[PDB]
């Protein structure tokens, strides 16, 4: 692989209604969004079949829950726009149009709540600088002017808050090199100048937050492999030193936490499986990668049920959606083998940084 | 003190809307419910001065944020029956009237958000069995009929969710010990029986989930000091030993979870001060307490603001309502000085069990 | 129990020889020290039988394993001072006679080692203070005068080495509170002021270092349960709260810290069997007490064999020393049953110390 | 750098005395091992200066302290023997003349002490396996025949206590991956097979025990960086996935656990400057690499002092011996600048094991 490649992205966006529920976004045959859901949040449950959207769109789906509940999903237009739309009532199947935010988008859009409820929403522009739009009221159709966060983007965005909520934004740059960029107050404009986290990644940037308080980024590096590093927290502005974990990865990775606290990732491995990894303990050393039965075609995109089991979403070879899920709640539960969401095809819609 | 007693509990009860803009209701001098909130959720928030709910209470209330993000409140009426009010849109100061859940209602109620998005109401009733009663769909005012859980009960309920889902119970019993009770599968009517956790307790029992997703339950012991103990989690059904804390205590406890992912633990103390704990590393030991300056007349409500910045609400020797906060979001923030928020004073509703 | 009790003592001091084999020091009917030991360092392995030392003494025996392999005894005599016997070769049983160190004692001897080889040690003098006197020489026949720590004792000392090399040294106060002393700089003779821990032991108090090199220190308490404190560490010079275990317990505790490196304690319950309680994880909470079959006489002395397997030793209602242990390596190991090491009977020479 | 590279080793060989004075063996351009030591155990000692012992040697020396605290050191000799000298006495310069142990050898001798107080010695021998001899009683001079641990290797091996007793070595092999091999009880003569932990490393493997009883190897990887595994620990047979850390090294590692509990690791960087790495927490991420001044020409030797601070020796571009130190035991204490242990020079005696 090149150090400039961007590694196979998942091919749904994934939300937890207001009652929980799982719903997933993807793109079909037709490049229309469509979408599906959980009937009830229980480990049995039905899913309602595929629902689509009017609408001709231009990158990946990205979709959120508002401070109130309504889900709410962004992606690029045939105008190279930003465009919205939402359920007008929490857990309900009655959406709105697309909607216009307008600006130029060059890059998937990624989508943040900030710590006062309000959604702000992150892309590449035209000039390959960050820029980002917000609700000005929490949960309300009033959207900020664009606004320009400067720098050189070669990936997607991914924002996190950090746990005294001012939210940071992590992307590639022209160097290949994890950059990031953060709100120096809570929920305020006030912004930091770009830094550089080094090495050189070769995917999308993945973050969460550990039970500390510390975010950890996970990335394909140059070498193929998954690599990781965490703030070092407390009073410190500083970073640890990166780590890469051995077994070559060829998606992007996603990680989660598990209802024990620990971080868990997910990838898929050279042999073009699923591939899980998790922290045996506390902060701790990392397992070896265990593999999942069944040649996959997507990055996996991993979800959490209502009652915390893991449920991971790919698209097979059929170019349907597949998943697979933690049948009880412990960390030591047993895995189902892959089944079909069956009723339409997936492209895999993300916008070409190139 | 009698291994009976109960401490003297909060004079409000708290909650973060939608934006996370603290919200406070407490009872005045006309035996009503009034609330108070920040504007904004800023450090220097103004508040905006307490308004009035019509209607007599006999109870102290207790609020909730739904899963759609608004409050709702439920209390005594002057019938004995359980009432609640809402906003009708979270966020905003637009309330229903004061509406029956009926029953026969002996404590003060205590209200938890299943994992599924339900909100669910505990209380004592005619026959001093714990009862309950649930929203049948997520966020809406359809309403479950009442149930019984059985048991004697001596002291308020207090309810909190398990880690994967299932809401769990804890009531002091007809012995003085703090007994439990849990749903067996979660947000499902699937209750186990009720256990003894041994001990006896003077207080309410308080209860905080770890990082890790164990439970852990804070009450005043027998000898007047504050005491401990947690689930033992992964696969177990057992929890530790108990620990008792140096240091006498004269209300109710109230835990909090730091930033940080630690524990902390406020009382009023021996000398009738605020008094606060710690713990000074991962599940470790405590600190010993540290005092804040001031008489206070009332066991601590303790919140956290948007950016994670503890606050303290406490009745003063006034009757009104007095707060303190964190300066900023470090574990090490300096704290203010007590504040009033004044306009009316309050009065301690609080169910006489006996 | 009064708050001026001292809590019955082990029967026994107990050391690993340089070859790890376990080896006891008790005192018979005959008001003289004998001891016995493991043949080999095995889980197996037979006991030498009881070796007598002539001599008639006045205080328990206490053992420390000099740094060049030796084991050296320390007891009173019958003119009151203290009185000392080694190994002349390490792991063989050829000893020297009992040899004067003079002085006048009132306590039971407890000898520690500098980080540097040198023992040191430490007892109540003629006029209840804290004294002391050290090899000059590591591991050499060569003492020091003795010198006095000043105080007012009214238990036994316990002494044990910070991580830093410092000794520091815990016993009861008149006020019968826990204090402590320590050297401020690493084997050298500069030691701090008296300083109190506060709190009323009624028992000697025991000590322990963590992994995370903090001292632990645990005692019996006025409400006749277990408690304990412990550094809070890193640059401090504080402390935390005490905190007490639920169960009463009628002996001395003995702490140990396990292959695992995590803490445990034993003691003799309220039922006078052999009780004992882990932290559950690292720092945890700790464990209901669990219970061994059997009444015994002494608080245990507890030991690890060269596998880090735990042994517990303790008089039996036949006044002989019986001992049990772990039967493999695991901190979830089964545990044989009380089993006699014949031949001799034991009394408490413990002196009064009122 | 190649697959089979071995970076460049440590020029002396460090123990502590039954004292804890630091004393350190190398060998000099008339291929004789010299050794030096701290005249105290003090912050500010003065070193005695270099003393010779005669014999020409064609390895570097091993030294270990035996379990009576006689200092043993081993060695190869003109006749590619292994042979030993001792002290006399514990912490004595009155050393024997090098005696011989015989055999054929053709690396490097590591030396570890048994848990049951016996010396043991492991050497690649004249058929490339891995062989052993020992002493056949503690601390005396009875040896064992030799015996054959089969195997192939391609460094030197380098042996470790688990905590339960049972030796583990480790050593690079024909594929040049790291494989292992172990006592299956403790201090016996019950071998596991050799099985392989994947990877390859291109340094000698160094181990280290954590806190919680689990061995941590480190190595240098194919890519010239430095790389970690460790034991998942409680009853488990297996091992974490392997991780790098960034930052070319060019020197092995030398790992050391410091007062705190925490892994520190130190190696020559890219420039050939020492540079150290530590982990920031608990199990924690590691720190990036900090510099110290000064090109080096060996790999650091790391020992900690009475007190616990670090002490590092390396090889200068005079060819002498240079140490620095933490001047406080803190984990934050300052450093000081290399310092010259004058009076010889030192080459590398390390057997060319191609
Ligand atoms: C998502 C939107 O879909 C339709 O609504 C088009 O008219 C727009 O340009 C945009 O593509
Ligand atoms: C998202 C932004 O869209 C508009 O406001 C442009 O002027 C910017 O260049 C950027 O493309
Ligand atoms: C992800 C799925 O894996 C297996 O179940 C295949 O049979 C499917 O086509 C799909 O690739
Ligand atoms: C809270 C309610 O307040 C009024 O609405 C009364 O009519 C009810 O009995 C109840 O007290
Ligand atoms: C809350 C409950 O109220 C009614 O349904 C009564 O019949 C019960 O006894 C209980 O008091
Ligand atoms: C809690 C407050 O504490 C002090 O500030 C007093 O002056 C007030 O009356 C009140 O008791
Ligand atoms: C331990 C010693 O034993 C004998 O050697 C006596 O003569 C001494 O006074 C002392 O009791
Ligand atoms: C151990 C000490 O013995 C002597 O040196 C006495 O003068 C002291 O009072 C103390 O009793
Ligand atoms: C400690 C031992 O416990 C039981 O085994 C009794 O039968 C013995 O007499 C002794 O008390
Ligand atoms: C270390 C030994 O040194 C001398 O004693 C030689 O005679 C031996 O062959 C060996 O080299
Ligand atoms: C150390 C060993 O030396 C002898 O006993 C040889 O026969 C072996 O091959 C090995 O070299
Ligand atoms: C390790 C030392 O580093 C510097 O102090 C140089 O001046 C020395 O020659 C030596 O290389």
């Amino acid at each position: 692989i090149e150090n400039s490649a961007i590694a196979l992205s998942g091919i749904v966006s994934v939300a937890n209604n207001a009652d929980n529920r799982l719903e997933v976004f993807g793109v079909s045959t037709d490049s229309a969004v469509w979408h599906n859901w959980q009937t009830a949040p229980l480990p049995n449950s039905s899913w309602a079949g595929w629902n689509k959207f009017n609408g001709v769109v231009t990158s990946k789906p990205a979709v959120h829950r508002n401070s109130d509940g309504r889900l709410e999903v962004f992606v690029r237009g045939t105008d190279n726009a930003l465009w919205h739309n939402w359920q007008t009532a929490a857990d309900t199947n009655t959406w709105s149009s697309w909607q216009p935010l307008y600006g130029g988008i060059t890059s998937n859009p990624e989508v943040c709540l900030n710590s006062d409820g309000r959604l702000e929403v992150f892309v590449r522009g035209s000039d390959n600088a960050l820029w980002h739009i917000w609700q000005t009221a929490a949960h309300t159709n009033s959207w900020s002017n664009w606004k320009s966060l400067g720098g050189t983007l070669t990936s997607n965005p991914a924002a996190h808050l950090n746990a005294d909520g001012r939210i940071e934004v992590f992307a590639r740059g022209a160097d290949n090199a994890l950059w990031h960029i953060w709100q120096t107050a809570a929920h305020t404009d006030q912004w930091s100048n770009w830094q550089s986290l080094k090495s050189v990644i070769t995917s999308d940037p993945v973050v969460i937050n550990n039970c500390d308080g510390r975010l950890e980024v996970f990335a394909r590096g140059a070498d193929s492999t998954l690599r990781h590093i965490s703030q070092i927290g407390s009073d410190s502005v500083s970073w640890s030193n990166w780590q890469c974990l051995d077994g070559v990865i060829t998606s992007a990775p996603a990680a989660v936490k598990n209802i024990s606290g620990q971080l868990e990732v997910f990838a898929r491995g050279a042999d073009n499986t699923l591939w899980r990894t998790w922290q045996t303990s506390h902060n701790g050393p990392w397992s070896n990668w265990s593999s999942f039965t069944g040649i996959i075609a997507s990055a996996p995109t991993v979800a959490k049920n209502s009652d915390g089991r893991i449920e991971v979403f790919v698209l097979g070879l059929d170019k349907a959606l597949w998943h697979l899920w933690q049948t009880t709640s412990s960390t030591t539960s047993s895995w189902t083998t892959w089944a079909l969401i069956g009723g339409i095809t997936l492209i895999d819609a993300s916008v070409i940084l190139e």
